[PDB]
Parts: C-alpha cells; structure tokens; sequence
C-alpha cells in the first residue's frame, strides 16, 4: 500500500537538506550532539534493511571527524567517549549497526573502546550495580544510560571475539535493571532510580515514563536472546512492548497512535522530540526475532500492524514537502513532534524521529 522505503528516503533527504552542515560533518551544531548519533543510527539502519548505499560517504565522513577528541570532553580522547555514558552509548549503538552493515572490523573495535569506558562507572557499592549517566558528577543511574550499556555488552556477546565475557557483563546487567524497581507494576519502565537518603537503598523514582526508555531495552532482550537462544528473553521484551500497546497506560492513544507524554501540553523539548522514533526501530527488531523464533505465520505481527498504523498517521497528518526553488532542487519531506497532530515546524530530533519509523517498517 506504501513504500516505507521511498518515504524514508524522501525523509532523510529532508533531514540533509535543511539540518546537515557540511563544514562540520554533523546534523544541527544547536541541538545535542547525541541526537546526531540517533540520527546516523537512522541513516545506517536504512540502508541496512533496504540495501542501499546513498548515504554511505556522507555517513563515513559524520564519523570520521566525530571520531576526534571532543572539544568539550578532551579527557575521553575520542572515539565518542564523551562526559556522559548515554552520550557515547548512543554514538556506540550506531558503530555496531554500521559495522553489521559493512563488516569492516575498525567499527566494532570503537564499540568495544566505547564498553571499556563505559564500565568505568560501574559500580556495586550503589545500588547494588548500575552505572552512572553523568559522568562528571556521578548522582543519577537512569534507565537510559543503563539500556543502552545493556543492549551495547548483548551487541558484543553476538559479534566480538571474545564475547564469553560481554555475555556474562550483559547476563549480570539484565539482571539488576530487572531487580532495580525500574519495570513498574504495569511493567514500564520509569526514568531513574532514586537513592535513600538514611538507608541507602535505591527505589524507582517515578520520573515520566518516556517511549525511549521501552525501547532500547527492546533490542537489548532481542540480542539477549540471539547470544542465548532463549525465549524468555523475547518474552519479557513482549510483555514491555505489549504494555505500550495497550491503550489503558496514556502511551497509545485511542487512534493507535504513539504519543509521548509531553504532547498533550506541548512541552517536548529537544530530547523528548527524538524519543518515539528510537522505540518504533527497537519494536522492529522485536517483532522481526519474534517471527523468526516460531512457526505462527501471525508471530509479532501485532507488531507490524502498530508500525503500520503508525505510519499512515504520521504521513496523512504530520508531512510537510520541501519547497523546490530554482538553484536548490532539494527535495525532502518534514515532520513534527505530534504523529498524530499538525505540522507546525520542524527540528532534527523530531526529523530523526520520523526517520526511525519509516525505517522500522522497510
Ligand atoms: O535536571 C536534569 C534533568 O535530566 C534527567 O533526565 C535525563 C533523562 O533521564 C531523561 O530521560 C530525559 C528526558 O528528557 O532528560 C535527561 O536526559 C533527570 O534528572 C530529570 O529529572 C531532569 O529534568
Ligand atoms: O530523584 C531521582 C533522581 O532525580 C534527579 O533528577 C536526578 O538528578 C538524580 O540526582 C536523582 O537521584
């Protein structure tokens, strides 16, 4: 009925037109430098799931010139070591996609330069386990920084060398974020984890439930159970994608539509506006492992239909096509933050985001 394929290219020539900067390698200087890696996970990941190489030379050079040392951060010494374990966790994430897309070796050995200096903050004596997000200041374990580590040590266990003790970092890592108290009662997972100001004991702190955060734990439990074989990893991925589904949690709404929380009152700031896209690429990779671990032709697709649905609304409410002029013959759709709601502008992470869903369904 539509070509996902072709309107996430449409899409991504939308994101290079108005927010690619030549003369630095990198998507809107303004916005968080993460967001750029969110974004080159999008491009990578398209042409991984439908062959092409279009943006390969543009994505090449994005990484060489954000492979060096980071002008705010120069005691990381580069290779996206940055002054926030989610920061290069995100950067890391998209080095194992590009490697999976090329084979070149050079990629996984940034990965697994990004786990080593990710562990640093790693500690048993809080918490029981975790690690930390702000690197300079060591106050907050999230859930973000710690799922993305998570999915990052699952990546290594299936691609590495030695991948015996990525398993067994990842096997451990499961296992305190599911007995942390982050996965709530209706099995969402809230922001972070709070700490006893007597006692010392870390509790959920009941911070906003953001879609980010039920999905990269997604491909977490997905490459859990590709270095396992076991399904119930996939099991407890489907029961955190089954809770956003269900439109009783405020994550789906009566339309079928993914909302994040701060749509309602239109407070999606500019981290929140790259946050759906993340959870609609890792829901892809669950319901791909889902129907590929059973004989039911109808595996994961619940899955499929939600993506499905997803775009149709994104596309009928939230396009907007470039204006073509006559010296700049760029053409390009945009999108706002609402999948649902009207185009009023367009900014790079709302732009990722919209990336990420066409890519999820190619
Ligand atoms: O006051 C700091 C600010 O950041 C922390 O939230 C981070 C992350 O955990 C959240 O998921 C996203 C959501 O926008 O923002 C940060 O990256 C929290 O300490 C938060 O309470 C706070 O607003
Ligand atoms: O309250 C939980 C959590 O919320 C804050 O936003 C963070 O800065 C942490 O320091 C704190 O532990």
């Amino acid at each position: 009925s539509l070509n996902s394929t072709g309107l996430a290219q449409a899409a991504i020539n939308g994101l290079n037109a108005r927010f690619y900067e030549s003369s630095n390698a990198r998507w809107s200087s303004d916005e968080p430098w993460w967001i750029s890696g969110v974004a080159l996970t999008m491009v990578i990941e398209y042409m991984r799931r439908s062959g092409s190489k279009e943006y390969l030379d543009q994505v090449e050079d994005v990484i060489e010139v954000q492979r060096q040392p980071l002008s705010w951060w120069p005691s990381g010494e580069g290779e996206f070591r940055a002054d926030a374990t989610d920061d290069t966790g995100w950067w890391a994430l998209a080095m194992v996609r590009m490697y999976d897309l090329t084979g070149n070796e050079d990629y996984l050995n940034i990965s697994i330069k990004d786990e080593a200096y990710m562990r640093q903050w790693w500690t048993d004596t809080e918490c029981g386990g975790g690690l930390y997000v702000d690197i300079q200041d060591l106050t907050y374990k999230n859930a973000i920084a710690n799922e993305l580590y998570l999915k990052l040590v699952a990546s290594l266990a299936n691609r590495a060398p030695n991948a015996t003790i990525y398993l067994d970092r990842a096997q451990q890592a499961w296992t305190w974020f599911l007995g942390s108290g982050m996965i709530n009662g209706v099995n969402l997972i809230n922001d972070g984890l709070a700490r006893d100001s007597n006692t010392g004991s870390c509790y959920n702190n009941r911070l906003p439930v953001w879609t980010y955060n039920q999905g990269v734990i997604l491909g977490a439990l997905v490459e859990l159970y590709h270095a396992t074989k076991d399904e119930s990893y996939l099991l407890s991925a489907q029961a955190i994608a089954d809770a956003v589904l269900s439109p009783s949690n405020g994550l789906t709404s009566s339309s079928g539509v993914l909302t994040e929380t701060c749509e309602g009152s239109d407070s999606c700031n500019q981290d929140q506006q790259v946050f759906k896209g993340v959870f609609a690429l890792n829901l892809a990779e669950l319901g791909d492992a889902v129907a590929g671990a059973s004989s039911d032709p109808d595996a994961g697709q619940d899955y499929r239909e939600y993506l499905d649905t997803n775009m149709q609304s994104m596309y009928a409410n939230d396009r907007s096509e470039i204006v073509p002029t006559l010296f700049d013959s760029s053409t390009g759709d945009l999108y706002d933050v609402s999948w649902s709601g009207p185009f009023r502008n367009a900014t790079m992470p709302k732009q990722a985001s919209a990336i990420g869903l066409y890519v999820a369904n190619i």
